[PDB]
């Protein structure tokens, strides 16, 4: 009965019976339970269920009355009501989502499976310290979020009431809403704000209705159906969670900035840094070190001879593009012949030295003489197996010891990978199941819809990766609830969590007489400091550069002249130097060093620039190049300051140990580029027409007026393979490109939805092979830190023993956790009766600190309870608010002599009572406390990463600075808050493309053709974009990457 295997066996094959049936399920297919399908589908269900009800009896007959045995238990009970519930019509289909718990019956039955999910519930006690910060992030922005913009989104334009009525007019819509719809809002500041948006700035027409709309006032719905908003502390958090997942965070800031003030990006940096950045990185920190705790052939020429042969033929299949000349196609399969040849008579030199029984002994030989037959095959049977011809890159891995052993490293990690990929499988299915019962076929269909299995596997897995989930979510809250929500903030942080397990799974596992003068003046103590003076002022210089300076200008002439005397004051400074220490001819040579070659080779583009500038010539080209290799001179820091030298030399040490794994990832794109010229070149053009589904060809659409256009993200050579698939290892945008692949059909062919599913798995073949490389280029770095750091009175006495005592802070923090309760129930139009009631009860919680404040001063004295710095916040708290009461009270009186600006800021300065919190908080402050070891380090990334900033905000403003966007050439990243128009816009430009949202949709506006009848075109602007992000972003991630492994190694060590 119980004491066997099989009985267990038994148990297993029932429960993976479920599944199947749970995955036949069809949303708007058997909710009506009338297709016959349905019904033996139920039977199966009342059959398994049956028997789960047996296996209890069974067992609890033979033990009597282990987590996963409740668990066994609750799956029936509640399944059990269900099934005898049938009769009654109120909420039954409701009642039927408790059937999507079953598959957890899998975990208990699986041994691997139930020993992990044993470590994560372990280990989920000690994040407590993490969710306490998270909870401070969220309530303190949440609040400061609903005091600054409640009801704000609500504004639009509005026609005036006299005008409509006066001019006995009703046929215009009641305010400005674009031809697009409600989906695109125009949010409008009031006049009480300083908004960038105002209804002075609508369009006019393109019979002047548009010039009307000019009263700015509330409305009905908040933006995407209601969905964003901080109209009260429930949607603030939507908001705020939305904003910390770096998907869609920009858009919650554009419409504050139109609507409140432009300086609200202040608030969306800090969440960033603080939220995004620091909050969700001590998770990986804290569980990383809680789970450390718990005769001719053999010859050398030979073998180069075929090592060089295979190269070439694996090069020569990436030469390939759309519209290739016939000619070009055969010398391909002539140079294919070739080669096969050689590999041919390769295998019979090496058949005959050692016969067919020796030849086997290698497995290498083995694996070579398979693609000879196919190849061979190939030939004499003249589309299927020219993709086989890819394979013959394996072949390198025989000559290439030093990636062969790398390889071998990969392969033994996906032995502990598996055991968490069974785990998250069978979490993706049970939310995608769960997701068909909530959702389904109530998206109308987006291609991002729960409507079948497929479908819901897909965009659960989409949301995993955080691309367009809020697109999702948003459907999710207005089709069944806005509830809807904590169905994928679970998804989310479930799926998160154990990521994070999986990454940290591995670390563990990897732990286991002139000259003489110059000769003073350069020893100096102060010759870097001096010049570091000068390098900054430089950097002003630049920072000052922008297209809208008049050539006639003052300005103009400032910063032409400064140009001469820097680059005067930097030759002198390299010409002193070079002689005290001599050019290249002592050891202590001028060029002994790269930092001092670095700063010649500025030096002698300075001097170029001035002799080109010298020419009335013809030298336009030439000279827009030297403009930007103006933009590195801020490169000069790095030398002369010796924190910036240490950091910048450390990264580069850093990439040593994994330099095997850079290899394999750069064959990996080859590979898979070339592999996807094949599959989709010349298939991704489409017709662009407002009615378009009649369009099936390119000849039609030439017919019906329209435009036949290309993908900015295609496939049509290698070169844009790359670029398309960078795109997707990034994750931004990497949906599109997907289904781009899905719906190509052929050249000159309109593509259809959803053509060819199948391609799926190349797509998410691709972003599981690159993240699981990326994952452990993060591990090498970390190992490699790892081992380095290894290897390196009579009255006054009763009240000073209450204030001793542990009453009174338990009294205290029971004040500030009222307040902070009082504090989450303002929102927009709250009634007058619970303005009057939170008022009120300021008065006492501001009178309980006062009492405070008077009985520490007893109990401790005047100067020994000032030197507490805790007593110290305790007094600014209680003197703020008295502030804050006498404003409110004066203001609230008939006198009005102060600005309801100031009363804002006293009003949300209350948020810092919640300091007070963090006195009782020892072990977060314990938390917080490795990070501000960690400064030194981390200050000195800090340092380096805002000199990437700069260095890239100023090439930025070079090469995109003139790019427009209007009607007639519309954009899809740029907007009107993203420009590289000047330094300071370029900056928070740079800042959306580092956080990585809708990066790839700037990238689209540079790639875009120039108008045949604008100036200032640079025809080559093309061929640069791609590398000024894609250096960029690897760049700005790696910075970050140091320092979060700064910070990692360091609460080890504090341990
Ligand atoms: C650390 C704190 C938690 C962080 C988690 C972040 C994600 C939070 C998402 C949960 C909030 C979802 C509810 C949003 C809300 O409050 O407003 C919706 C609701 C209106 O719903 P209708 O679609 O019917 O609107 C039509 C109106 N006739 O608004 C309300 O009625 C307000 C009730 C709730 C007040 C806000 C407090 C909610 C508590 C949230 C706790 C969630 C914890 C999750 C970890
Ligand atoms: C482990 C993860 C757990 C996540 C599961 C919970 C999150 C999903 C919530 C789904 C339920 C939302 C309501 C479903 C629904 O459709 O309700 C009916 C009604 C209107 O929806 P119509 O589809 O009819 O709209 C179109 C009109 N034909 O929705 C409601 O009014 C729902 C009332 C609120 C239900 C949830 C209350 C929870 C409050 C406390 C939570 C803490
Ligand atoms: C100096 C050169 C350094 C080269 C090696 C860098 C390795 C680390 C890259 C950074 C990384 O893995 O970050 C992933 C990042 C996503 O980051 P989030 O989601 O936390 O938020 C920021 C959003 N971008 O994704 C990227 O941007 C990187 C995509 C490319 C990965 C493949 C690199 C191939 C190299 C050849
Ligand atoms: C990697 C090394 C080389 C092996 C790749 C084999 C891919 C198979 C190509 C065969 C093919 O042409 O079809 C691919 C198929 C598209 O379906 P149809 O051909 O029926 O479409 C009509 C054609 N006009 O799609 C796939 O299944 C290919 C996905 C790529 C495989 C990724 C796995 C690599 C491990
Ligand atoms: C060494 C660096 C880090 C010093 C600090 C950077 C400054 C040089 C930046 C920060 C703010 C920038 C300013 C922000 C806004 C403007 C307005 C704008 O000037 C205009 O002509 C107004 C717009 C218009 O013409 O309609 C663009 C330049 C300027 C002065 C920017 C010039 C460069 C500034 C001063
Ligand atoms: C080779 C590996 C190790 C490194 C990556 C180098 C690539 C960036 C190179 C290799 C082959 C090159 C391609 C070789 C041939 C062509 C065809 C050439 O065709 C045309 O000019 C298009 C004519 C037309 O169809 O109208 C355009 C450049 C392109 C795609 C090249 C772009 C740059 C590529 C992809
Ligand atoms: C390997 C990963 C990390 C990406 C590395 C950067 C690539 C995205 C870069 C490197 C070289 C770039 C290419 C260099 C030259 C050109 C100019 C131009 O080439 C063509 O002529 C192709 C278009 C045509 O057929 O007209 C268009 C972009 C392209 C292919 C670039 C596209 C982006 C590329 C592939
Ligand atoms: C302290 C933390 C753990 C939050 C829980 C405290 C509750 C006592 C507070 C938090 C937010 C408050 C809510 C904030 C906003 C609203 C909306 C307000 O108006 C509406 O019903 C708006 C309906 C809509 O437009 O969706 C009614 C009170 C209510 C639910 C409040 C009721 C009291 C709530 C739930
Ligand atoms: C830490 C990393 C921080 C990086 C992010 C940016 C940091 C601060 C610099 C970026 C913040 O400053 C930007 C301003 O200089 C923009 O000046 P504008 O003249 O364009 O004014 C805005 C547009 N209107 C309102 C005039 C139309
Ligand atoms: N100032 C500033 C600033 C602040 C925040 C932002 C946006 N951002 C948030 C986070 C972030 N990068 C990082 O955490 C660095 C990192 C990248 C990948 C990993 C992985 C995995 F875990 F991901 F798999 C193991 C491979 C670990 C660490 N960037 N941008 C600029
Ligand atoms: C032609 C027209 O409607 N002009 C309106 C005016 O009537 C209105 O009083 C004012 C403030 O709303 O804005 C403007
Ligand atoms: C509704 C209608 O008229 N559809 C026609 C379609 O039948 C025809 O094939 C196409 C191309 O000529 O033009 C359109
Ligand atoms: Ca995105």
């Amino acid at each position: 009965l119980v004491c066997n295997p099989w009985f267990e066996h038994v148990s297993m094959l029932v429960i993976m019976l479920n599944c199947v049936t749970l995955g036949m399920f069809r949303p708007c297919e058997d909710v009506e339970c009338g297709s016959e399908r349905c019904n033996i589908l139920e039977a199966f269900d009342a059959f398994i269920f049956a028997f789960f009800a047996v296996e209890m009896v069974i067992k609890m007959v033979a033990l009597g009355l282990d987590t996963w045995n409740r668990l066994d238990f609750f799956i029936v009970v509640a399944g059990m009501m269900e099934y005898s519930l049938d009769g009654h019509n109120v909420s039954l289909s409701a009642i039927r989502t408790v059937r999507v718990l079953r598959p957890l019956r899998a975990i208990n039955r699986v041994p691997s499976m139930r020993i992990l999910v044993t470590l994560l519930l372990d280990t989920l006690p000690m994040l407590g310290n993490v969710l306490l910060l998270c909870f401070f992030v969220f309530f303190i922005f949440g609040i400061v979020g609903v005091q600054l913009w409640a009801g704000l989104l609500r504004n639009r334009c509005f026609l005036d009431s006299a005008f409509v009525r006066n001019n006995n007019l009703t046929f215009l819509r009641p305010y400005y809403q674009t031809e697009e719809g409600e989906e695109n809002p125009f949010i409008c500041s009031s006049r009480r704000d300083n908004g960038m948006q105002k209804c002075s700035h609508i369009p006019g027409r393109r019979i002047n209705w548009n010039q009307y709309y000019n009263v700015c006032r509330s409305g009905d719905s908040n933006p995407h159906n209601g969905a964003i908003n901080f109209d009260n502390i429930g949607y603030a958090w939507i908001a705020i969670f939305q904003v910390i997942t770096l998907e869609g965070w920009v858009d919650i800031m554009y419409y504050v900035m139109d609507a409140h003030s432009f300086y609200n990006f202040i608030y969306f940096i800090l969440l960033i840094i603080v939220g995004s950045f620091f909050m969700i990185n001590l998770c990986l920190v804290v569980i990383a070190t809680q789970f450390s705790e718990t005769r001719i052939v053999d010859s050398k020429y030979f073998s180069r001879g075929i090592m060089m042969a295979i190269l070439v033929n694996t090069l020569s299949m990436g030469v390939e593009y759309h519209e290739q000349p016939e000619e070009l196609t055969n010398a391909l399969e002539i140079s294919n012949i070739v080669f096969t040849s050689m590999f041919a008579l390769e295998m019979l030199l090496k058949l005959l030295a050692c016969g067919p029984l020796g030849y086997i002994r290698n497995p290498y030989n083995i694996f070579d003489g398979i693609i000879v037959v196919i190849s061979v095959w190939e030939i004499v049977g003249q589309s299927v197996l020219r993709t086989f011809r890819l394979l013959r890159v394996l072949k390198l891995v025989r000559f290439l010891p030093a990636l062969r052993r790398q390889l071998v490293v990969l392969v033994k990690t996906m032995d502990n990978v598996a055991t968490f990929c069974t785990l998250l499988m069978l979490f993706i299915f049970i939310f995608s199941i769960l997701g068909m019962h909530l959702f389904g076929c109530k998206f109308s269909p987006d291609r991002k819809n729960f409507d079948s299995l497929l479908w819901a596997i897909v965009t659960v897995f989409q949301i995993l990766t955080q691309e367009d989930w809020n697109v999702v979510l948003y459907n999710g809250m207005a089709s069944t609830s806005s509830w809807a929500a904590l169905y994928f903030v679970a998804l989310m942080t479930f799926g998160n969590y154990v990521l994070f397990n999986l990454l940290v799974a591995i670390l563990v596992e990897g732990f286991q007489r002139f000259r003489v003068s110059c000769q003073k003046v350069i020893t100096h103590k102060m010759f870097d400091h001096v010049v570091l003076v000068f390098i900054f002022l430089n950097c002003v210089t630049i920072a000052l550069e922008r297209p809208d300076i008049d050539p006639g200008s003052t300005e103009r002439v400032f910063l032409s002249v400064s140009n001469y005397i820097f680059t005067a004051i930097f030759v002198a400074e390299m010409m002193v130097k070079v002689v005290a220490l001599g050019l290249l001819s002592g050891e202590h040579a001028y060029l002994q060093s790269s930092w001092n070659l670095l700063d010649g080779l500025l030096v002698l583009v300075s001097l170029v620039d001035i002799v080109v500038a010298m020419a009335g010539a013809k030298i336009l080209g030439v000279l827009r190049v030297l403009r930007l290799l103006r933009t590195l001179r801020p490169l000069r820091v790095i030398s002369r300051a010796p924190g910036l030298k240490l950091v910048v030399e450390t990264l580069i040490s850093s990439l040593r140990p994994i330099g095997n794994i850079v290899l394999i990832c750069c064959a990996f794109f080859i590979i898979f580029g070339i592999l996807g010229v094949q599959l989709f070149k010349g298939k991704f053009y489409y017709c662009e027409g407002p009615d378009t589904r009649n369009i099936s060809t390119k000849a039609q659409c030439r017919a019906a007026h329209y435009r036949w256009v290309r993908r900015k993200y295609n496939f049509d050579n290698l070169g844009q393979a790359l670029m398309s698939l960078f795109v997707l290892s990034s994750k931004d945008g990497w949906v599109n490109i997907m289904y781009d692949g899905l719906d190509a059909v052929g050249v000159d062919q309109q593509p259809v939805q959803n053509h060819n599913p199948w391609m799926l798995l190349y797509f998410i073949s691709f972003l599981l092979i690159v993240s699981f490389f990326v994952l452990n280029m993060f591990v090498g770095v970390v190992v490699e830190n790892f081992h380095k750091c290894r290897q390196h009175s009579p009255t006054r006495r009763s009240i000073h023993s209450l204030c001793t005592s542990h009453y009174l802070d338990l009294f205290i923090t029971f004040i500030i956790c009222v307040n902070v309760i009082t504090m989450s129930m303002e929102h927009y139009n709250q009634p007058k009766s619970l303005d009057e009631a939170l008022k009120y009860c300021n008065y006492v919680f501001t009178i309980v600190f006062v009492f405070e404040a008077a009985l520490k001063l007893v109990a401790f004295g005047f100067r020994r309870f000032f030197k507490d710095r805790w007593n110290q916040l305790d007094l600014a708290i209680v003197l703020l608010s008295l502030m804050g009461i006498t404003l409110e009270e004066i203001e609230m009186s008939a006198a009005l002599p102060i600005n309801p600006t100031i009363i804002r800021i006293m009003r949300v300065l209350r948020i810092a009572r919640v300091l007070k919190l963090l006195k009782m908080a020892t072990g977060m402050r314990a938390l917080l406390d490795t990070v501000v070891q960690a400064l030194p380090q981390v200050g000195n990334l800090g340092l380096l990463f805002m000199l990437l900033f700069f260095i890239y905000a100023a090439l930025g403003v070079e090469l995109f600075g003139r790019l427009e966007c209007s009607e007639d050439n519309p954009c899809e990243g740029l907007s009107r808050h993203a420009t590289f128009s000047n330094f300071g816009m370029a900056f928070l430009t740079l800042f959306r493309v580092s956080t990585g949202d809708n990066w790839n949709g700037i990238m689209k506006d540079t790639l875009r053709e120039c108008s045949r009848e604008d100036k200032h075109c640079l025809s080559y602007l093309p061929a640069l974009s791609p590398v000024y992000f894609v250096t960029f972003v690897l760049v700005a991630q790696f910075v970050l990457v140091n320092v979060v492994v700064a910070v990692l190694m360091k609460h080890l060590e504090e341990s």
